[PDB]
């Protein structure tokens, strides 16, 4: 048994790290709906907090699989049970960053509503043309600038969500990298 056991020990561990992947996208899920309902600051800042180490969490494990995936894959190159069983984790992988993939821009979507609704709060005649482009970049910050001719706490809001804003364009553009990443093909080498 020792030329398999070390084998499937690996694919073990995998997927181990696969339902430790898929827990953690199931609370930043959770977390981002419960942030979206939080009215107290207090408590609110908190679940930043979980929040923030979760993505830090599946940012740690995403880099992790990918390794030890694509290096199981290699062990299995002119192994077919091996190859099958690498290719069965790399395709659970898959489907798990598209789902997180999917949470995130859901909670992207979630994320510009607000931003229109403040807008149309402040302007409640505005067209959709003009809220688009009040949360532009440029529209922004001609809004600000045309203020300095109440909005403190405004600009705040504001500043606070566009900084959430770009963590998940940020995160998201990892997913994309990361899913690009194992499509790609692991080949043999002589
Ligand atoms: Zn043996
Ligand atoms: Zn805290």
């Amino acid at each position: 048994m020792h030329d398999f056991v070390g084998f499937m020990n690996k694919i073990s561990q995998i997927n181990r790290d696969l339902d430790k992947y898929d827990h953690t996208i199931n609370q930043v899920d959770s977390l981002h709906k419960r942030l979206l309902t939080e009215v107290n600051e207090e408590q609110a800042s908190h679940l930043r907090h979980s929040l923030d180490n979760f993505v830090a969490q599946a940012t740690d494990l995403q880099f992790k699989l990918k390794n030890e995936i694509k290096s199981a894959q290699r062990d299995g190159i002119h192994d077919t049970n091996k190859q099958a069983q690498a290719e069965n984790s790399r395709q659970r992988f898959l489907k798990l960053i598209q789902d997180y993939r999917i949470v995130d821009s859901n909670y992207k979507e979630e994320n510009k509503e607000q931003a229109k609704r403040q807008y149309m709060i402040i302007q409640p005649e505005a067209t959709e043309d003009e809220v688009e482009a009040a949360i532009s970049d440029v529209g922004g910050q001609q809004i600000f600038s045309q203020a300095l001719l109440e909005a403190k706490t405004a600009l705040a809001e504001v500043q606070a969500r566009h900084q959430e804003l770009l963590k998940l364009e940020k995160s998201m553009a990892e997913l994309t990298q990361l899913f690009n990443d194992m499509e790609e093909l692991v080949i043999e080498q002589q």
